[PDB]
């Protein structure tokens, strides 16, 4: 029977009773079959790391406060999910193995308010991108969401891990406006203009008066968020999505150097541009076995067969244009002129291309217009038992940096028997190298190889000045360990704040490598 | 001889010696004549409130750390300035009367780095908007700053109070990217991607890994900032600034309701739109005595005389358009069509109007193109000894709310013998009512009346759900007191963090109403 670390069988029995006394017997789950549902689907080390001792589903803010107070009484560590679909980063699994999962999304799943004219929503954690899309289409159709690739995630949960989408509102944390948060001893606070009783402005300016705190609750164990506002973009009058195929792996350098000047002013590259390699485009519409059934990495002739059969390049650029048709034509003209300088570049619109090779184009056209999709889950059929772990370091949006990272990561992936499926994404002034490290989750050796590969990728990236933005439970200590300027000054600051707010060391211990005192330096 | 609160003459002597040993004799100032220079120029209520006991000018980060350690040893409270031009909010005056001022800007005044292609600067606190503008014009001329009305302020200091300008980069804190900060016991830390030694990305993404903390150092006493990055916008190929005059004070409702839909998508209102009343337009180019020399409020016929003589409306709208001249013409066309629905509206371009009444138009044309100015200081010649206090609550960008505020504020201003000079500003989805309450700083009665008026304005605004964004030393306790959702949960959070980071209660005690334990509840 899984016990939280540092809690006696007796204290755990007492805590479960107290939790049931608040949320109801139905909403305290301890059966192995119910706990198995919160397993990381894509485990990277031992599959048995990151287990839940229980899952608690509080009805509302008041119940969150009371479960937090009970946790403080009995020293119960509590991890937190909204929808818990953080796949690539641990799913719903706690960093601290044996923690009790607070499932905020199961019961706190209401769209509390949508203002169509001022363009915002006030939301609870259980609202999925599908849920909010459905609500806006029925009740506020001039607005659109900004969604990640998969719509089953939480508008709140994704933003609290600083996740991202691909519309002009792609930076989810940027558009987060106002929070209600239960602090680690059970006090509730509203941020920003929400701290002013009766304010009408909670969702229209992020800051409020005095220190601005909301960011301290993102990639954070300082609070359980119960309500979160987000700004919503107005649907433009029209949109068009285009694909640019580039023949040569060496085109990456010139693509990035043309991309930056066209994105940095948010026009003509109006949405978040993505540059996907042949493998993460081919893997949506085909299986690895379709191209190659030998052992070792995919040979060049397998890559060439994918390009030819599917009509794709080694690098595949996807962008969306918004506005009246005259603006779209004009901006597309500038884009075609700029990227057309690259020999072998080919341009297709979402209304021009409708074949197997256009599947990603049509999906990006949904995503880039705030229409949520689960099409990208087909990537997980590339190989049997496929799982991914996220690797997404930040670099300057400079072709030379792109080429260095492309070569560094692919050569290590080849060495560790993992296919090189990756994209380069430029937000505004920053570049992300998002590598989908696909592995057989059912194979202990493949899980070990993926963990070893990722630790090596993080260290080599950090040595080049490229820090990881978001990581898996298994990598959080290592990634925080790379941000050790001033003899670990950033982590010492985080620890000082964690220990002051959370003296009993209750909320999601080890999230982002930040351990409260009672669990720190204990090797977990 | 001014002593800090809670420090013996002996401990103060010891501290000043240790400070001289670090920064140099010349950079520890205690002469009454040098201290008088750090007096609030626009004191509200008692002029003698908010005195400095000394001013310390550290050469660099290392000296800031050592002066902070000395302060911790001797319990010396230390306030902070960059350029100390926070006029309307206390100037360089400490919230805690008798604090020692850390003058970061005097010697830490270097532009450390400007990247033209990636559009950012890394700066020290002493860099003024004039300094940065001059540097860009000489060494990176494709970039422009975003400046407030007066260029003598600090790019860093203004951002740390969440100040604002009027280009698309008007939200200074939003474009702040990376900080170096000395924490209250003397530890130094870098935020974001700067926490990774050798990172190449400090100024190109704000967040980093783990809880995002930079907002906690704005309107804050949690540390002394020694370096700050800021993103810099590319100069567009062309710009035009326009003035719309509106005849009727009652036009405000329709102006705000037309403004919001044209701004919320950042086009066609591409810059920060400002709507200035006759008095803050007239006060730049004339004196109150020019229009009226009787006692009591300005009569309506005095307002009408200002309008006609200067060719101004009751409400004067200023906006800027950017892009190729065809985009400017097109956007200006949409703006003229929309606001032209208001009878009596008149449109003038920065190339069409060059008379006394076009002074503000030509100044906005500079400011809205990141050309810093001191023209708005002419406002302080309105009446003899003029000073102002800032009142700037946030509201929904809705005409009804604007009208309510206009009337509430003007009515009270009349009662308290102060002219209503104000503007309405829409950032994106929020509105600011920025009232410049002008008063005779040399007149004890006028200072007392201004403080009484502002306390009343804050309470009445708060009762309507309109919170203050930024305030004077004298008002910080009251303003924080209005953000008291959940029995003051926000301030209790800020106090918990202050006491953890600052156990000896050293940095800018009482900033934003946040007092460390040793000074809290002592009425100062
Ligand atoms: C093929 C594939 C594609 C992906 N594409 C993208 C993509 O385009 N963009 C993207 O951003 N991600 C992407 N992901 C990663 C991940 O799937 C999504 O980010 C997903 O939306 C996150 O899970 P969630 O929304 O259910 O959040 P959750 O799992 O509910 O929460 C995420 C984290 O936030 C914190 N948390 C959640 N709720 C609270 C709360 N109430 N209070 C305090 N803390 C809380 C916890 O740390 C938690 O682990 C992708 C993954 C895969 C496998
Ligand atoms: C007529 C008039 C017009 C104005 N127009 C505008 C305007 O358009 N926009 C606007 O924003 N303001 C405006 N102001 C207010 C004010 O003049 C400006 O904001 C000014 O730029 C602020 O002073 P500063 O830049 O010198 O900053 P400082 O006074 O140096 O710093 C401001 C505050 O930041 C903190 N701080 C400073 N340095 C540090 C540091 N190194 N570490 C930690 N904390 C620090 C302190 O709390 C300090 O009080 C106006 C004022 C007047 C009188
Ligand atoms: C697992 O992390 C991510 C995955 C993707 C798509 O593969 C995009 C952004 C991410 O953060
Ligand atoms: C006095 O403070 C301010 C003044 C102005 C312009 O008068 C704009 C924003 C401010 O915060």
């Amino acid at each position: 029977r899984t016990l939280p670390p540092g809690v006696s069988d007796e204290d755990f029995t007492s805590a479960l009773t107290a939790f049931r006394d608040v949320v109801g017997d139905e909403f305290v789950r301890t059966d192995e079959a119910e706990l198995a549902r919160f397993h990381d689907p894509y485990p990277v080390g031992d599959a048995d790391a990151h287990l839940a001792s229980a899952v608690i589903s509080p009805r509302d803010t008041e119940q969150v406060q009371e479960v937090v107070r009970i946790a403080n009484r009995y020293g119960i560590p509590l991890s937190v999910i909204s929808t818990g679909r953080n796949n690539g980063y641990g799913g719903s699994a706690p960093r601290l193995s044996g923690a009790v999962v607070v499932n905020t999304g199961e019961r706190m799943n209401r769209i509390l308010e949508v203002d169509e004219k001022l363009g915002y929503a006030l939301l609870e954690p259980g609202v999925t991108y599908f849920d909010l899309h459905e609500y806006l289409e029925a009740h506020a159709p001039s607005l659109m969401i900004d969604c990640p690739d998969l719509g089953w995630g939480s508008v709140v949960g994704n933003a609290l891990d600083r996740g991202a989408g691909y519309t002009p509102y792609g930076d989810h944390f940027m558009w987060q406006t106002g929070m209600e948060v239960v602090l680690p001893q059970g006090d509730v606070m509203r941020t920003g203009m929400g701290a002013l009783p009766g304010s009408t402005t909670w969702q229209l300016i992020p800051y409020g008066f005095g220190p601005y705190p909301d960011g301290m609750f993102t990639q954070s164990n300082l609070g359980i968020v119960t309500k979160m506002g987000i700004a919503l973009m107005q649907k433009p009058p029209a949109s068009m999505t285009y694909q640019i195929t580039f023949e040569n792996e060496s085109d990456l350098e010139q693509i990035v150097d043309i991309m930056l000047p066209l994105r940095i002013n948010m026009a003509p590259l109006q949405n978040v541009p993505v540059l996907r390699n042949i493998i993460l485009d081919a893997a949506v519409v085909s299986q690895r076995a379709d191209w190659y059934d030998g052992d070792g990495p995919l040979p060049p002739e397998a890559i060439e067969r994918m390009k030819k059969e599917l009509g794709l390049g080694y690098w595949n650029f996807y962008g969306t244009l918004y506005g009246p048709p005259q603006l779209i034509e004009m901006n597309y003209g500038i884009i075609k002129d700029a990227f057309g300088q690259i020999p072998g570049s080919r341009f297709q619109t979402h209304e021009e291309r409708h074949d197997r090779g256009a599947h990603v184009l049509q999906d990006r056209h949904k995503i880039n217009n705030g229409i949520p999709s689960l099409s990208e889950m087909k990537l997980m059929d590339w190989i049997p038992g496929a799982g991914h772990v996220g690797f997404s370091p930040i670099s300057p949006p400079v072709g030379r940096d792109a080429m260095k990272q492309f070569r560094m990561v692919r050569s290590r992936a080849d060495e560790y028997a993992k296919d090189y499926a990756a994209q380069f994404v430029v937000g505004l002034r920053e570049m992300h190298h998002i590598a989908l490290l696909l592995f057989d989750t059912q194979d202990a050796t493949a899980r070990n190889e993926t963990l070893a590969l990722t630790r090596l990728l993080i260290d080599e990236a950090a040595a080049e000045g490229y820090g990881e933005y978001r990581t898996h439970n298994a990598l959080m200590d290592q990634v925080m360990g790379t941000y050790n300027w001033g003899d670990g000054a950033l982590l010492k600051f985080h620890e000082a704040i964690k220990d002051a707010l959370d003296p009993n060391g209750i909320i999601a211990p080890g999230k982002s490598g930040v351990w409260p005192a009672r669990y720190r330096g204990k090797g977990l």
